């Protein structure tokens, strides 16, 4: 069996890969964190192995767990928006830095990384469809450091495709589009995964504060279930007829698009319908903020279907429904 090396398995994404790899019979699945509880109902599985560990702190450690296992996906990354500029540094030295020893052990080693890049590097792109292979990349003067994070992601990418140019690094490099489903990240873990804007609106309504609509909240984003995410990163590492190999992919349902508005309205409709709504605070209300942005973030998703034979199933109103319902359910009162 397939060793897969899930590097910041303790969130999003882990969970659901994890489950999905151990669904199938020959994987053999090793979770690296610093802490299990998002994962823990795997511990105790024949095929799963939690290593304890940090990518900043251990760097042996975790050469070592490149080397014995076959594949690798690197999860730790700062992916909230007011740390780009709050700390900057930080970003860097972990998105950037830290991930970079990372891909150097895979080349070095002969392993095959499958790569988070991200659906910030297109920023600018004036292409109403984000393409992998034909669109060009916009950022704004480097005065404007919420840029920080497309550009450092957007090195590593060609970084990455250097290696496998000239040494022979064998990768896949994929961009989710606002993941969402049961089980997201703490809206400040540095792990990649779900989409932090439904994290921050589901809060908002949870914790009885505002949805604030910057400028109005007219900018538009795909939103994309993670039962037909996690499909596709599933069959990436299958990686059928090695069709991945050199490959990037984008990963997302460009149906399900919406205004940051828009979305937090369908969000307050299934929110007033649940349940569980007595549990929760009176809707705030929306409130319109005014302080660079992208106004549009709608995926190509040609290389999903070429590469994987994917195309995502589940409409707009079914991952918002779900995702609300497993989050308030798993809320503690207490």
């Amino acid at each position: 069996r397939t060793r897969v090396l899930i590097l910041g398995v303790n969130g999003f994404i882990g969970n659901h890969l994890t489950e999905r790899l151990l669904r199938e019979d020959h994987y053999e699945v090793y979770g690296l964190d610093i802490g299990s509880d998002a994962i823990s109902r795997f511990l105790n599985h024949p095929h799963f192995h939690f290593v304890e560990g940090d990518i900043s702190i251990h760097s042996e450690w975790i050469e070592y767990h490149v080397k014995k296992c076959d594949v690798v996906l690197p999860l730790v990354a700062i992916a909230t928006p007011i740390e780009y500029t709050r700390n900057p540094l930080r970003v860097f030295e972990l998105d950037f830095e830290e991930n970079l020893r990372i891909i150097r052990y895979c080349v070095k080693y002969r392993k095959r990384i499958i790569f988070p890049s991200t659906s910030e590097v297109y920023g600018m792109c004036s292409d109403k469809y984000f393409d992998e292979d034909h669109s060009n990349l916009i950022v704004g003067p480097v005065n404007k450091p919420r840029w920080i994070y497309s550009v450092s992601k957007q090195l590593l990418d060609r970084v990455i495709w250097a290696y496998g140019e000239k040494e022979g690094l064998q990768f896949t490099l994929f961009r989710p589009f606002n993941w969402m489903g049961p089980r997201l990240d703490n809206l400040n873990a540095a792990r990649i995964g779900s989409s932090r804007a439904i994290t921050q609106l589901i809060l908002n309504l949870v914790e009885g504060s505002p949805i604030k609509l910057i400028d109005g909240g007219k900018q538009k984003r795909c939103f994309t279930d993670i039962r037909d995410g996690i499909e596709a990163l599933y069959r990436i590492i299958e990686n059928a007829g090695n069709r991945c190999d050199g490959e990037i992919i984008n990963i997302g349902n460009p149906e399900n698009e919406a205004s940051i508005e828009e979305l937090g309205e369908m969000l307050l409709a299934s929110f007033e319908k649940h349940p569980l709504r007595h549990h929760f605070p009176p809707f705030a209300g929306f409130r319109v903020v005014e302080s660079q942005d992208v106004e549009h973030e709608k995926p190509s998703i040609r290389n999903a279907h070429r590469c994987l034979d994917w195309e995502p199933k589940i409409d707009m109103q079914e991952t918002i429904d779900e995702t609300l319902d497993f989050f308030l359910r798993t809320v503690d009162l207490t």
